[PDB]
């Protein structure tokens, strides 16, 4: 395989399916990527992971420069060989959590909430700390700023992202074994302004990159805002390169996405409210604390072909969820990354079949019902 | 299969090798029994208890009862299809955690520490909760004594004890289905004392039971203690039953105890500890948070078989347990119930092959090392 290789193989209208090809693996799109915060996704194996359907998976720089350290996993073999994971891993340049401490032109500096002790990020720390980790899909370090956004402060901040995005893609050249082995992805910026995603797109497509992220979104804007932005915003990125949208989302965002241009997501949302207690199922989410699941024998979704489904009854996992059991944290995320994995296999099969229109009607119909 | 048959294959002194066969499976003896306490074996899928070599695990009346009820899991079909595990499944009696609220010779009421409802227990609800739950091995309903007891008070909570076996007997024994597809174990009282372990150990073998356990012990007394009192205790047993050890224990305890006539074993050590941060190993324990292990590349245990140690590093777990990861948890247990299977095997092996002391002698050598 090469090191990377985007191949669009259909499309209906501004919907794409095809694979990235990297080193490690391939990568079928539109994709979604579970996120493993410290080098684990919580409560599976990497196997399970991989049963669910993932081909690639998320690690937070910022949390895993935190602990156990990037130097650490560097010495200890790189991430992949740490967690048991040999298959792509994306990684986040750490411009979200900054934002979630001296700011500056040169970067970043912070206290760990862990720890207390101070911190430093920059478009050359960040790339060299994704080196470290050995990550496959590496993103340039960006300013993220909050939603709302007067237009001057949007200005800005998209403005310093892209000196900053030149700085991460001379960061990345200038290590070898990382530009001959791993991606570089650029990350949009502008807020909700048209002028400013047109700007950032210009500068973003001049420098040039493997992979275009649309970033600054899901701060707060709402769905309706969201794909407003997005109707005008994926457009201006290059046709032939990927197009990934940060921290998005619920599965109706997902649909809506892909409807709009987009081929890659990642989101905590199925891990992290599995864990809580939601279930993704065709016909909606459930709360399966719900005292109306006490004594209900059927899967968490009648249709899902996941492990979970075809062995424990909703009466279970609601005991297991009830009583803190960490077995129903396990159950109820392998069943949440599964049922992801089987959302994104049918907008795929759909693509390819010139009928994604229909299924994302279909999809909507059932899901709100 | 018969509903229970116990045959002795080998012995060494007082130590025996053979199995147990029931409805729904052969449990190899010397066992130990994983235990399950909300219909869980905690962090584990049943099949990954299976898969470490597990042949029983064991069910906690008391806490099922609680949550989430016995009628309920009835209603569900029964606890080995709730929680996906079809083989033989113990319940303890809840005499254990009564002790650990009016009592009488009737038996037991009490508040549940989760809602504060009251409940009951005797001899005859007991039997009838593991009726209910379907389990393969019941034990009757005791009266459990703390340790230190005085000789009075120890020979007053035999002799009721004694009285609610006969109980418990006659409670199992009237009901058809759990007779004909169950089995029942009686329980040894007297704490330390002789006279009266060999007044239990008549009263028991007199009433008949399929399996003896002997109990009372792992109360404070301390090892030197319980073997002096397995020493005379468990000779006083039917020789052709099994021998049951409840709530023992560490690795040392259980190769002590079997050579002392014990063919079963439960605890919560392995689970519990694992989750803890706790490994076992053939040099002894360790504790993998232990800062020592943050850049050990080993697995766990050297030698160990299981799946953790052939995949993970100590220095993964050490992060794991460090961040509150659940996949800590996930793989620190089943790394130690797969060790405590392995010392299992090695038990019955070499029984099987007349050098069972010789075993114990170099397993405590390097254990203690
Ligand atoms: N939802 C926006 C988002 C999530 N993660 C991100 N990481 C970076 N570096 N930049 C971004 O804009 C975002
Ligand atoms: N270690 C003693 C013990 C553990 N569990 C038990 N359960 C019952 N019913 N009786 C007992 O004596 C014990
Ligand atoms: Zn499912
Ligand atoms: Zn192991």
């Amino acid at each position: 395989r090469p090191r990377f290789s985007f191949s669009i193989a259909a499309r209906e209208g501004k919907a794409r399916t095809g694979t990235i090809e990297m080193k490690r693996g391939v990568i079928r799109t539109p994709a979604f990527m579970p996120v493993g915060t410290a080098a684990t996704v919580k409560a599976l194996k990497p196997e399970t992971v991989r049963a669910t359907g993932a081909d690639i998976i998320l690690g937070n720089t910022y949390h895993l420069m935190l602990r156990p350290g990037a130097e650490r996993i560097a010495k200890l073999g790189g991430l992949h060989s740490f967690m048991g994971w040999d298959r792509p891993i994306l990684t986040d340049s750490g411009g979200f959590q900054v934002m979630s401490t001296k700011q500056s032109e040169e970067g970043v500096t912070f206290k760990s909430h862990l720890d207390g002790s101070r911190h430093m990020l920059s478009p050359e720390r960040s790339i060299e700390i994704q080196h470290l980790l050995g990550s496959d899909i590496v993103m340039a370090f960006d300013e993220v700023t909050p939603y709302p956004a007067t237009p001057s402060r949007a200005a800005s901040s998209m403005e310093r992202s892209m000196r900053w995005a030149k700085r991460s893609r001379d960061a990345f050249d200038s290590r070898k074994e990382q530009a001959e082995n791993a991606a570089l992805f650029g990350i949009q910026q502008g807020s909700v302004f048209e002028n400013l995603r047109q700007q950032s797109a210009d500068a973003l497509a001049e420098i040039g990159f493997d992979g275009y992220a649309v970033g600054g979104l899901a701060g707060g804007e709402g769905q309706d805002e969201m794909f407003r932005v997005l109707d005008f915003s994926v457009p201006m990125l290059p046709d032939d390169k990927p197009h990934y949208l940060m921290g998005v989302g619920k599965p109706d965002d997902i649909v809506g996405a892909v409807e709009r241009g987009i081929d890659m997501f990642d989101c905590v949302l199925p891990t992290r409210s599995g864990r809580n207690g939601q279930a993704f199922t065709w016909d909606g989410p459930i709360n399966i604390r719900n005292a109306r699941f006490s004594e209900d024998l059927k899967p968490l979704d009648s249709e899902c072909h996941c492990a979970v489904c075809q062995k424990w009854s909703r009466a279970y996992i609601h005991h297991l969820i009830r009583a803190g059991e960490i077995l129903g944290a396990m159950l109820m995320t392998e069943h949440n990354i599964a049922f992801y994995q089987q959302l994104m296999q049918k907008i795929r099969d759909s693509i390819s079949e010139g009928r994604f229109s229909q299924f994302a009607q279909d999809f909507r119909a059932r899901y709100f019902a």
